[PDB]
């Protein structure tokens, strides 16, 4: 099987991560997991920590100790620490699946100069559902051309600070290059008022905040006669850790580079 | 049965009027049908401009020369053709539903004073479905109170130039009233970058423009562990030509005065 | 403030009962918590145990050793034990919130007794926004009547074993009795093959289980022209236990007696 | 431009058919209009008669008396009327695009024929969003693989007497074969009482019939953490008119042969 280290093991992702390898059924493994050092949680079954059955694998402080007794490392932890994991798998010859995110851009070099010796796959976001849909938008942008409206509604807990969220825009850019559009010359991000006949090439976001929702994101394309939805609903951050674990299946026989979910899809 | 004539017959809530009337399975049967005597269609069946088969009841130009062969009116034109409309109706001692938007607020005073000497359902929407919802939204309001996030969402055509419509609005004064907020200092339309957490006393409104869209109305009440979401949606003009039927059919039996759907409805 | 006791406080309900008293924000505050006597985690901090700040709060294995330190007790555990906690309860004269399920015809009647000596709040189901939207539902049958064709659909996880739902079924029997319907003789559970032009008694269920879902729940009422949906979309437990912390509140105050949460939202 | 005919164009695809012509901006225009010879409308303006405005397009009764004036002939019809249509279009060598549907398996083999001397479209579904669909449900279900719970909800009007909808289980059969099964096999129309835990392999169907829906299906696919929705909302026929134009402009330039939408829209 695939045997699998997951570091960070301890945080929010960490424990998703343990949970998402447990769930492949010996396509993987869970042989290694790596938290703090000074944690007082070093030394506990990593399968109870995260609220599992006992695994049989203790939580580690240092990668080192442990850096050959998998083939693949997950890392959802903090810029520091990934950069400390590159060096230590780099060395070893370990693939690594990185979904630590905020990276300044020298940082981010590394990462490059890394995947010349491993493969790493590297996404800002790790959900197969979402990337699925960034592929789908492409698609139905080009078949339907200049004759649809396109509207993205999105939802989001009434604790969320920015509007649009980052995967409504994300989505807006896809529709607006696979058009040619510039998004940010025709976004509209509100109505009130008399706005109005709706132009043509407008993209239009509505943003709902409320309650505790997770995300919800929809893509409407409109014409006459017919209205086409694409549609992510998010529950849990679950879905960011079982797609790591499949981009960690995938990296087993792959050449040195760089890769996104995109080469982990087939979408590319 | 009862006896109805649509005048404006020629319009488009006209041809609605017509078929909502034939349809009743025999409760009503329209008897006459009048729109402009200037109308190059006088002469012509209603059902045959309606798109049905021959009723035979000719388009005739005079509310006058069939002024004692209805028992009520249906009058979805313009004010200035209603408040005559109106004066004939009240001589004639016939009942009147009356579709016609724009009035002054001096006008509506003379619907009055003719609802002195007449019955008449007056409605700014004669959808059943809308009014209906108004009612619920009222209770629900009531119930959840300043527990949930209410925002309302709702998408239009492209051509529509008003942004929330009207009904959208609607729904926000009798949310507002029922927690006894002030709409215009709670209301948000729009939404862009850091708009920070959101307040609980906010009325969201998130509004789409997009294709044909006849008009989709939802009010969404979400707190932790739970949404709450009360939708209309029309699928063309037809609902408010039977919710007008509908008044018609009520007002029979009904002392003179000034009701509204929420009469007809029960919902007061 | 209304001093509040939990019972079953390590229980899965009984954490989430625990969270919810605290964000009550001293209208309420929790000043006893109960599990098993036999538990290790008796003498934890509640809040603790619960995912929470320290609350000052013991896990205590006795409601005895407390049952003079609180205001009204929210019960959700098991027949057996609750049982004990009535008896406990009517001899301290304290009000009770009983969400345990699964009482015998026997155990129930209990209840009814002990509602001679104290307030007690008994649900079945402690959610506001499905209790509401009960209520919505026999508003909305009764005015549109006749004139639309019902249809139920929800959607839960791939774990679930029965469809519909209970609370599927619940809405079914609502709309059922309010249009004066055997919901037996008319719904339909299923559609395959020619089934012919739809009969407009029939309550239809179209039911989905796909993945993790928690619970939706949509009532449609259509007919010619328009769509009303009433919508709940559940997300966690968190809804039954601020239900039965609202029922709490309520019970302040209230004459000896049985009460429901149509009781406690004010809509019976 | 294109000249256009459209044959059955008194007929219900038939109006829609004129009225999306005369929408091209003037790509195409309305050259000829043929219904039955039969016909009490022949001679009537083919623009009137879909109530447009005038067109100057009389209401012909013979595909032969305007054979020579044309490029392209739009056929829904029925498939005797159609086999005999061709063999008028193939001598005139004039290209077809076809919607007529209940075709035999020999008659295809004619079209086939046909199409041997001249370009053809045919298809069973000629909305541009819908066949859209099927190919993004062939990425969806290659890419999620037997990770999801797949499941097709669809809505239609109470006079609709087929369930699933032809374009519900054609949706069911792109997903099907894409992941190796048999639909026939796994698929599910209904669900009543204990029907146990999902198997993964099950393809649901849950199906609503109600009031005037004209044609909602959506397919679900749901795992753990997250769901994808595709869906199509057809609000008028002019759905599968627009499409059939679309087809007509684009079989300009284009070789002998038999196409299908998939070739329209470039989805092969
Ligand atoms: N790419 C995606 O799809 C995606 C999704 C969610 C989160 N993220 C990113 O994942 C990262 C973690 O998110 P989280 O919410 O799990 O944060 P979290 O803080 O709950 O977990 C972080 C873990 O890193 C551990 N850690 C700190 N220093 C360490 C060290 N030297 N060695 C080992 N472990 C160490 C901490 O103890 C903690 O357990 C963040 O960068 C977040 O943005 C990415
Ligand atoms: N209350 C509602 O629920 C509701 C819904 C839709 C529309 N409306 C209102 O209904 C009115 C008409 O709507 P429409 O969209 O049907 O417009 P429309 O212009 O298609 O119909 C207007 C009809 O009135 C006829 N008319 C004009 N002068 C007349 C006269 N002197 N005598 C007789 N007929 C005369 C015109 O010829 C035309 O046929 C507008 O005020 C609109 O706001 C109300
Ligand atoms: N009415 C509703 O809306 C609603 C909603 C959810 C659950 N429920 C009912 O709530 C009950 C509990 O559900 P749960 O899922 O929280 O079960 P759970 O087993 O997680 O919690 C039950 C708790 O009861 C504790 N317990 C057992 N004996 C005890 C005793 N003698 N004294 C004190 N505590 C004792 C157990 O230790 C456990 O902590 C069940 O009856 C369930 O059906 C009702
Ligand atoms: N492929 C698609 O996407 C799609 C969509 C909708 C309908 N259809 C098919 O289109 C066909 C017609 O659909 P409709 O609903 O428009 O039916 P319809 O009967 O309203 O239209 C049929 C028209 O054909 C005319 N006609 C009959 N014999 C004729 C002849 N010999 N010469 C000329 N005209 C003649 C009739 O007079 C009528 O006007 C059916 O086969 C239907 O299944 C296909
Ligand atoms: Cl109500
Ligand atoms: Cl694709």
């Amino acid at each position: 099987m695939r045997r699998i280290a997951v570091v960070g093991a301890a945080g929010r992702m960490g424990k998703n991560l343990i949970e998402a390898v447990q769930q492949t059924g010996g396509a993987a493994g869970l042989t290694a997991a790596v938290d703090r050092p000074d944690s007082t949680l070093v030394g506990a079954d990593a399968g109870e920590l995260a609220g599992l059955g006992r695994i049989g694998v203790p939580l580690s402080g240092d990668l080192g100790k442990v850096c050959e007794e998998f083939d693949v490392l997950i890392d959802f932890t903090h810029p520091s620490v990934t950069l400390k994991n590159i060096e230590q798998c780099r060395k070893a010859r370990r693939a690594m699946v990185i979904g630590t995110t905020g990276f300044s851009a020298d940082e981010k070099l590394l990462l490059a100069e890394a995947a010349k010796d491993i493969p790493i796959v590297f996404a800002a976001n790790f959900s197969v559902g979402v990337n699925l849909c960034l592929k789908l938008l492409d698609t139905a942008a080009r078949v339907l051309g200049d004759e649809v409206d396109i509207e993205i509604i999105e939802a989001h807990h009434r604790h969320k600070v920015d509007a649009p969220s980052g995967t409504a825009l994300r989505m807006g850019e896809v529709v607006a290059q696979a058009l040619g559009r510039d998004l940010q010359e025709v976004a509209v991000y509100g109505r009130e008022g008399q706005t109005g006949a709706r132009a043509r090439e407008t993209i239009g976001f509505a943003t709902v905040r409320a309650g505790d929702v997770v995300g919800d994101h929809t893509v409407l394309f409109a014409a006459e006669g017919e209205r086409v939805e694409i549609t992510h609903k998010a529950s849990s951050r679950m879905t960011f850790a079982r797609g790591a674990v499949r981009a960690a299946l995938w990296l087993e026989g792959k050449e040195n580079g760089l890769y996104d979910m995109q080469d982990v899809l087939g979408l590319r």
